[PDB]
C-alpha cells in the first residue's frame, strides 16, 4: 500500500482544493495524512478517512506567529513566516511519520501547495518527491513568468486602458491590479516559481478545454510533467468548510423558477468600504432580480456584520446570508447567474455547474481570471470600473435576463459540458488523472 502526504495553505481557497485532491487520490487506493497548521483547521470529524498531523505552530506557540491575527490582510503573514523558518519541524515531522510506518506502507510522495516553496528542500533533503499543487490558473502563471517583460515595459511602476505588450488579453490596468504591492510580492512569486519548477510534478485545478490557450507555456517553463484535473467535477468542498453552512437557503431556492436567482459572494477574505457596501446592495435591488448574497461577517470594514443596511431594504426579492455550501448551492436550478470576485475556486465551481458570472476583483489572481473568463471564454461581464448601481443593474440584466445575453448563458452551458466531457473516458481530464496516479505509483 502506498501513502501519500498532502500539506496544505491554511486559508480557504487553499483547503478545499488539497482537500478534493486528496479524496481523488483515497478514491485510486492512496491511503492519505494530511500535515496542517493548528491556523485555520478544518473539521477533521468530516474525514475518518484521513489521518491529521497538527504542525508549526503547536504551542508554545513560536514568537514569530503568536502575536499574528487570525483574520484580515495580516493572517496572511504565516505564509512567508513558515516558508522562511518551518523547515526543521516540517523534515522532523516528515521523519517521524516515515519512520512510524508499517512495512507494507511506503510513502509515494509529498502534494504541497505551490505557495510551500520551502518544502522542496526538506524532501529532496529526504529522497522523498515533491508534487505541487497549484490552485491558480494557468493564465495566472503565464503571467507570473511574463513578469520580466512587465516590469521592463514599466507596467508594475504606477496607459492604463490599452492591451498589455505580447499579452493582447490583458489590459496594462489589469496588470498593474493584479502585481500591486510588487516588493512583497516579487520575492514570493519568484521563490514559488523557482521551486515549482524544480519539483516532480505540477497539479493544476483547471482542465483543458478552459485554458488550452496557455498549456504551451506550462510545457515550456516546467520541465516536470503537468496534470490538469478540474477538481469540482469530482467532488465539492463542502466538508472542508472552515465556517458553519447556512443550509435554510435551499428550502427558499425551492420557491425561485427556474434561472431566476443571482448568486452574490465575494470570497472568503475580501472586505469592503462601508460606502461601496452600500452601493452593492443598491444595485442589486435595482436590478429588479431576485437574490441570495453571501456576506461573511466582518466583509464591510467598520461594522460587525450588516449594521449599515437598513432593516427590509432587501425587500422581497433578496436574502443575506453569512455562508453557504457554495457549489451545491450554484447546482441548485433556480441559480441563474453568480455575482463573484473571480477567486479561482468559485470562477471553476460555477464553470463546472455551468453557472454565467458577473466579475468583480480585489487584485491578485482575480483581475486576470475576470478578463479571461468574461474576453476569451465569454461566460460573463466584467465590472473593472469600480462600483456604480447603475452599471451593477445592467450587468446583472445583461447575464440574467437580456436576450443580448443569450450568449453569454450558451456559452456557460456548454463549458460545463466539455468539463463532463473531459471527465469520460478519452477525455483531457480522465487521461490527466490515469496518468497522475500511474505515475506517482512509479515513485
Ligand atoms: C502567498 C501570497 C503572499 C501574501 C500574504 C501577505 C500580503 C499579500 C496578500 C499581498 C499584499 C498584502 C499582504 C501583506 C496581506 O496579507 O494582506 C500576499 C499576496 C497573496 C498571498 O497568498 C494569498 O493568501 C490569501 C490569504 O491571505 C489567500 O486567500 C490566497 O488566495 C485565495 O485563493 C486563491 C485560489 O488559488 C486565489 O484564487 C485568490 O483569489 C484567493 O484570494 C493567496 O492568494 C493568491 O496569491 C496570488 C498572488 O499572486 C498567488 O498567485 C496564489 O495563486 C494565491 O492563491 C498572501
Ligand atoms: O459562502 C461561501 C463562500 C465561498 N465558499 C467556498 O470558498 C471558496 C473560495 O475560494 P476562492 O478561490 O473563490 O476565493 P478566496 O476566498 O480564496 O479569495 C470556494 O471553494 C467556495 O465554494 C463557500 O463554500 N461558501
Amino acid at each position: 500500500r502506498r501513502r501519500i502526504i498532502l500539506f496544505p495553505v491554511p486559508f480557504q481557497g487553499h483547503i478545499n482544493p488539497i482537500l478534493q485532491l486528496a479524496n481523488v487520490l483515497y478514491s485510486k487506493g492512496f491511503s492519505i495524512t494530511i500535515f496542517h497548521t493548528n491556523f485555520n483547521k478544518p473539521k477533521t470529524s468530516n474525514y475518518p478517512h484521513f489521518t491529521f498531523r497538527f504542525i508549526l505552530d503547536n504551542d508554545p506557540q513560536d514568537e514569530r506567529i503568536s502575536n499574528l491575527p487570525t483574520h484580515g490582510p495580516l493572517a496572511g503573514m504565516r505564509i512567508p513566516i513558515i516558508n522562511e523558518h518551518g523547515a526543521d519541524e516540517l523534515r522532523r515531522e516528515l521523519e517521524l511519520l516515515m519512520l512510524a510506518s508499517e512495512e507494507d506502507e511506503e510513502v509515494s510522495c509529498l502534494i504541497t501547495d505551490a505557495l510551500w516553496y520551502f518544502a522542496q528542500s526538506v524532501a529532496d533533503s529526504l529522497n522523498l518527491r515533491r508534487l505541487v499543487l497549484m490552485t491558480s490558473s494557468l493564465f495566472n502563471f503565464h503571467a507570473h513568468v511574463s513578469l520580466p517583460q512587465f516590469d521592463e515595459l514599466g507596467y508594475l511602476d504606477p496607459r492604463l486602458e490599452e492591451q498589455a505588450s505580447g499579452f493582447p488579453m490583458l489590459k496594462v490596468k489589469d496588470i498593474k491590479s493584479a502585481y500591486s504591492n510588487w516588493q512583497i510580492l516579487k520575492e514570493i512569486l519568484g521563490k514559488m516559481i523557482k521551486q515549482t519548477k524544480a519539483s516532480s510534478g505540477v497539479i493544476w485545478n483547471s482542465f483543458k478545454e478552459l485554458e488550452e490557450s496557455e498549456l504551451e507555456t506550462v510545457i515550456r517553463e516546467i520541465p516536470a510533467p503537468s496534470f490538469l484535473i478540474p477538481l469540482p467535477k469530482h467532488l465539492t468542498a463542502s466538508s472542508s468548510s472552515l465556517l458553519d453552512h447556512d443550509r435554510t437557503v435551499f428550502q427558499w431556492l425551492d420557491q425561485q423558477p427556474p434561472s431566476s436567482v443571482l448568486y452574490v459572494s465575494f470570497g472568503s477574505t475580501s472586505e469592503v468600504d462601508e460606502k461601496d457596501f452600500l452601493e452593492i446592495a443598491r444595485g442589486l435591488v435595482d436590478s429588479k432580480q431576485s437574490f441570495l448574497w453571501v456576506v461573511r461577517p466582518g466583509f464591510v470594514k467598520g461594522s460587525t456584520w450588516v449594521e449599515p443596511l437598513p432593516d427590509g431594504f432587501l425587500g422581497e426579492r433578496g436574502r443575506i446570508v453569512k455562508w453557504v455550501p457554495q457549489q451545491e448551492v450554484l447546482a441548485h436550478g433556480a441559480i441563474g447567474a453568480f455575482w463573484t470576485h473571480s477567486g479561482w475556486n468559485s470562477t471553476l465551481e460555477s464553470v463546472c455547474e455551468g453557472v454565467p458570472m458577473i466579475f468583480s476583483d480585489f487584485g491578485l489572481d482575480q483581475p486576470l481570471n475576470a478578463r479571461y473568463m468574461s474576453d476569451v471564454l465569454k461566460v460573463g461581464v466584467y465590472l473593472e470600473n469600480g462600483w456604480e448601481r447603475g452599471e451593477i443593474a445592467n450587468a446583472i440584466r445583461r447575464v440574467m435576463v437580456d436576450e443580448e445575453g443569450e450568449y453569454i448563458r450558451q456559452n456557460a452551458r456548454v463549458l460545463k459540458q466539455k468539463a463532463d466531457v473531459s471527465l469520460m473516458k478519452g477525455g483531457s481530464s480522465y487521461e490527466s488523472l490515469e496518468s497522475l496516479v500511474s505515475y506517482i505509483s512509479s515513485l
